[PDB]
């Protein structure tokens, strides 16, 4: 599903993302559009064999099992499928586990490039929440 920015700024607030550990809605709306451009179903290879899934585009080394990524952890104890859903609610509840890991949102690199330090109030503007 590919989510509007103000239907998935709804649904993520519906969540408990909004400050979650500091980080203001807009933070979590701006990553979500430069990661998979707001398209659950968005996938990337990385070098190293991993993949990245879905909304948020979490990484297979570490979060979610993919069945071709030998070595990964799986942290979210969650088949990196799941991920790809029109229910957010699986992205989500891994985005908190890595969101908390130490590194803050640092974790997602379009969000350290893209977001960080920017007005990301913009991404909420307009939106009935
Ligand atoms: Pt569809
Ligand atoms: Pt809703």
């Amino acid at each position: 599903k590919v989510f509007g920015r103000c239907e998935l700024a709804a649904a993520m607030k519906r969540h408990g993302l909004d400050n979650y550990r500091g980080y203001s809605l807009g933070n979590w709306v701006c990553a979500a559009k430069f990661e998979s451009n707001f398209n659950t179903q968005a996938t990337n290879r990385n070098t190293d064999g991993s993949t990245d899934y879905g909304i948020l585009q979490i990484n297979s080394r570490w979060w979610c099992n993919d069945g071709r990524t030998p070595g990964s952890r799986n942290l979210c104890n969650i088949p990196c499928s799941a991920l790809l859903s029109s229910d957010i609610t699986a992205s989500v509840n891994c985005a908190k586990k890595i969101v908390s890991d130490g590194n803050g949102m640092n974790a997602w690199v379009a969000w350290r490039n893209r977001c960080k330090g920017t007005d990301v109030q913009a991404w909420i503007r307009g939106c009935r929440l």
